[PDB]
């Protein structure tokens, strides 16, 4: 995989993805 | 919290949410 | 496509997906 | 609102958010 950037103009919507990102990233840390 | 239903008409989009759902639910199972 | 159900146990997380669902569904209504 | 960046390490997950981003951004273009 590579490094991708998701620039979102706003604030609330950015938080929404931030949540789906906290869980997904949590799966990689799962152990 | 209560039980909510997200009926999505399609197939690919439903999978997208299915992923964000696999991680979030994984956080509740984390331990 | 068919009809799928996304049952999420909680309330805030359900809203998150609800937003991504309002826009996607908005694309289908776009015209 | 301001400009936020969502750097996700991977490729498929980045696409998932890319979809929820295509619709949300589509709502701002709706008119």
């Amino acid at each position: 995989g590579e490094y991708f950037t998701l620039q979102i103009r706003g604030r609330e919507r950015f938080e929404m993805f931030r949540e789906l990102n906290e869980a997904l990233e949590l799966k990689d840390a799962q152990a």
